[PDB]
């Protein structure tokens, strides 16, 4: 079998020192003159190609923020590994949110553990699991035995399909009646219809631009309807989430 992987998350998150461990020395060329990192392992007899998306704190539409949200969308993976910075959850996860929003297969590797028990805090792994529905490792990505021994991991997860429930995150009853209105027109793409609503509402360059002239306007028509500024309520929905969330699986 061959696999393909993206590794993505924020800038200094460690995705690239993970992307590092895993590949050892591997190739590099464009996306433009934004630069494509690639790389690949063996392992049991299958074989790893791996891109490195650039760092990025949102899946906005600010070249390198364009390259990642695009390819987020587009590229083909059979699993994106989301790498987390522990240290800051309330910031790092907001952009896993996104990526939960699209369904496709992922998983979230949580990075700078011993950072954080350092501070007397420990978070419990199997409620984040609960809450965001996908695979949540711990994982320091900077020593070479954890990195090894979660190739065979990634592998087992990859071989079995990985397992996900749909994230809970409501947008109140006027958001979701506006996502609602717009699901068809972005049914039975290679993506969650739901996240493409979601793009769209948020005036997402990405999405909107792939419409004919009609639904253009039946989305910025629904833009206009909602009675409040989108970008600040899909903030408040998510950040109360995450203070949710990390309020539950935190303890000092
Ligand atoms: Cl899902």
């Amino acid at each position: 079998s061959k696999y393909q992987v993206l590794t993505v998350g924020n800038p200094n998150s460690g995705k690239t020192t993970l992307f590092n461990g895993l590949t050892g020395a591997k190739q590099q060329v464009g996306n433009v003159t934004v630069e494509k990192k690639t790389g690949s392992f063996v392992h049991a007899g299958d074989e790893f190609s791996l891109t490195d998306l650039p760092g990025i704190y949102a899946l906005d539409s600010s070249i390198d923020e364009s390259i990642a949200s695009r390819a987020v969308l587009t590229h083909p993976a059979d699993v994106i590994i989301n790498v987390v910075d522990a240290t800051c959850l309330e910031r790092s996860l907001y952009m896993t949110l996104q990526l939960r929003e699209l369904r496709r297969p992922m998983i979230v590797v949580l990075n700078k553990m011993d950072a954080l028990k350092r501070e007397r805090v420990h978070l419990d792994l199997k409620q984040l699991e609960a809450f965001l529905g996908c695979p949540v490792l711990a994982l320091s990505a900077n020593n070479k035995e954890q990195v090894r021994r979660f190739k065979e991991k990634l592998h087992k997860l990859l071989v079995q399909g990985i397992a996900l429930k749909q994230i809970e995150l409501h947008y109140g009853a006027e958001f979701e009646s506006l996502i609602h209105e717009l699901e068809p027109m972005f049914a039975e793409q290679a993506v969650s219809a739901r996240a493409l609503a979601i793009r769209a509402l948020e005036n997402d360059r990405l999405v909107i631009n792939g419409l004919k002239e009609a639904e253009r306007q039946n989305v910025e028509q629904r833009q206009h309807e909602c009675q409040v500024d989108i970008d600040l309520l899909v903030a408040n929905v998510r950040y109360t989430y995450l203070h949710e969330l990390c309020t539950h699986v935190r303890r000092t």
